[PDB]
């Protein structure tokens, strides 16, 4: 996260670091059996570790979970990106409590204006690498499809939005990749890709929750 600041230890409750030897990705727990990150984080291997404030100290408050399995979109472009969202069961329930919660997917879509809070361990820097090893945080508005489009022109879908500022200095960032972009209380969109960091004219890409509610809850309903 560029131009963010630091949250506070569990002012997140529901973000996750997926690690597989190392934080690689962030995801969001919708459930105490199951996390929703972005596809392009696909790998075997991962272990889910909930209740991180600070990713390299044991702080007390986490609670580190292997995934028993991992389902990709059925439909996700690696080139594209589209459809970058994918599902992990955990072996075991999480226990929910202050520092660990779930959030709640949404009803509806948002509307453009509206102010959404992003957060991650990814880099902090638009043109170096400093990589926090506490959570960061950044609100963002979404933007309307139009300036989205016009910055990527043939490559925005339905299923992706923008969300941040055209001057740039504030923006998601490698590292992100997964985590949540929650609005008015609901996960409305997973950290997918972007051109550079804090970039002008060059806002963060995300994938659009609202339009896989559906196939969430029928899938972890048959997993
Ligand atoms: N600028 C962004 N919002 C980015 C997010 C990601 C996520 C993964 C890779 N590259 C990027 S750039
Ligand atoms: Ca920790």
């Amino acid at each position: 996260i560029v131009g963010g600041y630091t949250c506070g230890a569990n002012t997140v409750p529901y973000q996750v670091s997926l690690n597989s030897g190392y934080h690689f990705c962030g995801g969001s727990l919708i459930n105490s059996q199951w996390v929703v990150s972005a596809a392009h984080c696909y790998k075997s291997g991962i272990q889910v570790r909930l209740g991180e404030d600070n990713i390299n100290v044991v702080e007390g408050n986490e609670q580190f979970i292997s995934a028993s399995k991992s389902i990709v979109h059925p439909s996700y472009n690696s080139n594209t990106l589209n459809n970058d969202i994918m599902l992990i069961k955990l072996k075991s329930a999480a226990s929910l409590n202050s520092r660990v919660a779930s959030i709640s997917l949404p009803t509806s879509c948002a509307s453009a204006g509206t102010q959404c809070l992003i957060s991650g361990w990814g880099n902090t820097k638009s043109s170096g690498t400093s990589y926090p090893d506490v959570l960061k945080c950044l609100k963002a508005p979404i933007l309307s499809d139009s300036s989205c489009k016009s910055a990527y022109p043939g490559q925005i879908t339905s299923n992706m939005f923008c969300a941040g500022y055209l001057e740039g200095g504030k923006d998601s960032c490698q590292g992100d990749s997964g985590g949540p972009v929650v609005c008015s209380g609901k996960l409305q969109g997973i950290v997918s890709w972007g051109s550079g960091c804090a970039q002008k004219n060059k806002p963060g890409v995300y994938t659009k929750v609202c339009n896989y509610v559906s196939w969430i809850k029928q899938t972890i309903a048959s997993n």
